[PDB]
C-alpha cells in the first residue's frame, strides 16, 4: 500500500530537475546523505534523467518507477549497508559522470551499467561480510561459497529478481544483445565491490594508469569500471571530516556487531570487528593509507580532475592522526569516576 501510493506519485508528478534537488548537487563537495530519505527515489530520477539514459534507453517510466522503488525496498537497515549508502554510491557515479568526462573512456551502455550498478550493488545486505557467511554456514555461502564474493552474488542476483519481477524490468525491451550486455556488465561490476577483487587487479589497475588509458582495449574498459565502481563504493571517504567520522560510526557500528555475534559463536572476530580490541584510529589510518588513498591516486592518475578527491582522502587521514590522542583518557572521566575500572 506504502509503496503503491509513493509509485503513484512518483510516476505521475513529474521528475524534479537534478539543480532543484540541491545548488551543489553536482559538485564533488556536496553530500548526498544530507539528503532526506525520502527525497532519494526522486534523486534516482533526476540523475538518470540529466545523465541522458531515460530518453537514449527509452526506459518506460513506470517501469522505471516501479524499479527505483523496488530497489530501494530492496535495502536492509543494518548502520552502513543501507539504501543511503547504495544512493550515494549511485550519486558518486553520478558526480563522475558530471565532471570526468566519462564518454570519452567508456561505451553509453557502460556508464549507465555502472549506475544501476551502484544502486543495486549492496542489495539485501545482512551487515556481515563474506568470511561470516562461511563461518555461519549461511544459505548464501551454500549458494555461493565455492565460488567467493558470497555476498556480492547475493546482490548481483537479488538485482536480477527485482529485474525479474514482473513491471520492474527497464531493459525488458532492449535488443537481446544489448540485454545480455547490461546483464554481463551488471554481474562484473557488482562483483568488483568485493576488495578482495580489487586487490587482486590493483597492479593490472596500476599497469592501466602507467601506459595510458587505450579506449579501443576492452581489457582497459572492464578495468576502469572497476576501479569507478570502487571509487563510488569508498566515496564516503572523498567528503569533509564530519562526513568520514560519522562513516567510521557507522561501520564500527556494523562490524561490532558481527563481531559480537562471532564471540557467541566461539570464534575469534578480526580485531577490526572486536569492539574490545578494535582501536579506530589506527585501523581508519591504515584503511586510507592502503586502501583508500592508493585507489583515489589512481583514479587521479587517469582523470586529473580528481585530484581534489586524493587530496580530500588524504586530509581525513591526517586528521584521524591529529584526533587519535582523544581515545586515550586524559584526567578522570566525565562522571569522574573510575568504576568502569
Ligand atoms: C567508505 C568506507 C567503507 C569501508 C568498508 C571497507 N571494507 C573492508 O573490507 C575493510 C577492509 C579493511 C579495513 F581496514 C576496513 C574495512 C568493506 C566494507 F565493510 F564493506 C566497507 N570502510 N572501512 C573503514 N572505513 C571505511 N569507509
Ligand atoms: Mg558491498
Ligand atoms: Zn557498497
Amino acid at each position: 500500500s506504502a509503496m503503491d501510493d509513493e509509485y503513484t506519485k512518483l510516476l505521475h508528478d513529474g521528475i524534479q530537475p537534478v539543480a532543484a534537488i540541491d545548488s551543489n548537487f553536482a559538485s564533488f563537495t556536496y553530500t548526498p546523505r544530507s539528503l532526506p530519505e525520502d527525497d532519494t527515489s526522486m534523486a534516482i530520477l533526476s540523475m538518470l534523467q540529466d545523465m541522458n539514459f531515460i530518453n537514449n534507453y527509452k526506459i518506460d517510466c513506470p517501469t522505471l518507477a516501479r524499479f527505483c522503488l523496488m530497489v530501494k525496498k530492496g535495502y536492509r537497515d543494518p548502520p552502513y549497508h543501507n539504501w543511503m549508502h547504495a544512493f550515494s554510491v549511485s550519486h558518486f557515479c553520478y558526480l563522475l559522470y558530471k565532471n570526468l568526462e566519462l564518454t570519452n573512456y567508456l561505451e553509453d551502455i557502460e556508464i549507465f551499467a555502472l549506475f544501476i550498478s551502484c544502486m543495486c550493488h549492496d542489495l539485501d545486505h545482512r551487515g556481515t561480510n563474506n568470511s561470516f557467511q562461511v563461518a555461519s554456514k549461511s544459505v548464501l555461502a551454500a549458494l555461493y561459497s565455492s565460488e567467493g564474493s558470497v555476498m556480492e552474488r547475493h546482490h548481483f542476483a537479488q538485482a536480477i529478481a527485482i529485474l525479474n519481477t514482473h513491471g520492474c524490468n527497464i531493459f525488458d525491451h532492449f535488443s537481446r544483445k544489448d540485454y545480455q550486455r547490461m546483464l554481463d556488465l551488471m554481474r562484473d561490476i557488482i562483483l568488483a565491490t568485493d576488495l578482495a577483487h580489487h586487490l587482486r587487479i590493483f597492479k593490472d589497475l596500476q599497469k592501466m594508469a602507467e601506459v595510458g588509458y587505450d579506449r579501443n582495449n576492452k581489457q582497459h574498459h572492464r578495468l576502469l569500471l572497476c576501479l569507478l565502481m570502487t571509487s563510488c563504493d569508498l566515496s564516503d571517504q572523498t567528503k569533509g571530516w564530519k562526513t568520514t567520522r560519522k562513516i567510521a560510526e557507522l561501520i564500527y557500528k556494523e562490524f561490532f556487531s558481527q563481531g559480537d555475534l562471532e564471540k557467541a559463536m566461539g570464534n575469534r572476530p578480526m580485531e577490526m570487528m572486536d569492539r574490545e580490541k578494535a582501536y579506530i584510529p589506527e585501523l581508519q589510518i591504515s584503511f586510507m593509507e592502503h586502501i583508500a588513498m592508493p585507489i583515489y591516486k589512481l583514479l587521479q592518475d587517469l582523470f586529473p580532475k580528481a585530484a581534489e578527491l586524493y587530496e580530500r582522502v588524504a586530509s581525513n587521514r591526517e586528521h584521524w592522526t591529529k584526533v587519535s590522542h582523544k581515545f586515550t583518557i586524559r584526567g578522570l572521566p566525565s562522571n569522574n569516576s573510575l568504576d568502569f575500572l
